[PDB]
């Protein structure tokens, strides 16, 4: 045939998935859109000995990603180990999406899909830092209050007193509104 | 040269534009997203004599599309004509998008981008047919009512009475509301 | 890499060796001329997974041919094994060529290079069948006569009487003449 | 398709005809075997604008060769204008082949197919130079005798006296033997 095993593999996935390739096709990017409408990219760098030797691949995830064990590799199987990981993280990105859409995020600026922390502005010179566990994203995040004692001490008290209200069936944002008894600036 | 230049041209275009190719790359589909967020596809069927022989191509437009092509042409050159045609039709698809989003369209069921006619229900017992000129999409379209006389007579009188109020700076739907003095079922 | 390396390998081999290829270059035929002026062809059927997956191949040999192949192999590497096998069989084809040129062969009609048997007419009323071992083509072959007893009895007696005179430094035809003390119809 | 119009043309002629190509396929050689068993090669150099612009091509003929007029070119049509020319010259190469096989040619050394002259040794310090007309190769060639008057003067006399014996239905060599009443050294 005129084309390499790589090209046959891409044709099988669908050319619509390939969103970048260098001239030698030694670097490619594949896209996947998740069930929630988010686009995710995986970059693969192919060596001379593909598919005997596994490609290097880079993703934007808040957890490690690792692919196959199989004797020879397979862009096909990898892309499917990428889709499964993406669906496994749906709850985490749902939580983060809502926070990013509805609140005033101080840090990070332009958060990648890998970012598990948000520093959210609550008011004049007060913010809350939350660290979300991407595998249990609707539980109580680690919270840290940044500001003067006159504002954050009472928040700490409400947090301890109202913690029983935390409902994992609700979003992180909703639970924060309920447990801290506050409104978030937009 | 042994290989065609097709692959080099796709690279220049950007692999993100290629959304389908058969195994021999004798048929490909390229996508363009217009300034208004709509996706449009062009299918090209190639022969080995490419580019000496123009590819066959198929688009979904409400007007004819015939590319200028010579042996100096490439995917990029037909793709650019395709984009220009798409932008020239922005006003037409803007008018149709609104009608399809806001009214009860009986025909076509799932209108292609080429469809210039709509049958719109004005109730369970009366409809209006419009035929829109894609080159002049906000002028008065050719229309007619279907339904019993007692239902259409009143519409017909309001139409001939308010026909002068038609404002090409307004959408087809808005003008119809103003002329017929009605509300469209959703 | 986008393209296979098949075309580069054919170039290394020399395009003069390629005597057939289908439109997709999934089937090719390579020719070798042996040291004795005989032409031999090998047909290879390739898949996109080449060279990770060994090609299928077909030759016209009187013994099995199984190439050593790994992902480091190329057309050149199987072609070289093919040439080595061809030269190893020079003595066999030298013996068969002489028989086919100088005697009246009844079977096969147009013998392929794989054919190790010949039925040779000793007249209009008697034949001898030989089966030649391609690995030991000048040893005494397995043979038998066909024909009426009065015609074969004399041949059979001369054979058992002169069987010791067989000289492996001589061709099969020459030895048969010396043992049977006869002349072969042309 | 993955391949250029050139590759499709070569596939149509048969890969067995292509006996050389450079890496970029900007230079190729095609072979033709004539009805008389002689091999002839045509070299073609392809430009960027093939097949709009005619390739350059080189042959080894004793007459000019020139190909098409057609609006666009065609390796196919050219190869067939090459085969026809080759068959047209069969008589000329038949005459030259016999001379080269049976006589002692002093010049040229290793004659190409284009060479219309032969200087043939007749004996100690005597030769004959013949110039054959490739379009009328069995007629009396232009003859010139190289040697001392005592040998060449009588040959000149025999040539004039016996010229009526020249028989265009016979080869140049045969006619020379008959008209000059001599034997040619081997
Ligand atoms: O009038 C037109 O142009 C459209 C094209 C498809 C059918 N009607
Ligand atoms: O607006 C309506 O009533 C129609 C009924 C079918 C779907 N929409
Ligand atoms: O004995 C052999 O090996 C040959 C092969 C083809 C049939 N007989
Ligand atoms: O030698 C012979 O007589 C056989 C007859 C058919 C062809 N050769
Ligand atoms: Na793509
Ligand atoms: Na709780
Ligand atoms: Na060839
Ligand atoms: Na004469």
């Amino acid at each position: 045939q005129f084309y390499s095993s790589l090209i046959e593999e891409i044709g099988t996935l669908g050319w619509d998935k390939l969103v970048y390739a260098d001239t030698c096709f030694s670097t490619i990017k594949l896209k996947a859109e998740d069930a929630s409408g988010r686009e995710h990219l995986i970059t693969l760098k192919l060596k001379a000995k593909y598919p005997a030797e596994s490609p290097d691949y880079f993703v934007d995830f808040p957890v490690p990603f690792c692919a196959s064990w199989t004797p020879q590799s397979s862009l096909i199987s990898i892309y499917s180990q990428f889709l499964a990981a993406i669906e496994s993280l749906k709850a985490f990105w749902d939580v983060m999406d809502e926070i990013d859409e509805k609140t005033w995020v101080l840090e990070p600026e332009k958060p990648p899909r890998s970012a598990t922390a948000r520093r959210i502005a609550l008011g004049n010179n007060v913010s809350i830092n939350i660290e979300v566990d991407p595998r249990h994203p609707t539980m109580l995040p680690e919270c840290f209050f940044l500001g003067a004692d006159h504002v954050v001490k009472p928040l700490g008290i409400k947090l301890s007193r109202n913690i029983h209200l935390w409902d994992p069936e609700n979003s992180v944002l909703q639970n924060l509104k309920d447990v801290l008894e506050i409104d978030f600036p937009a």
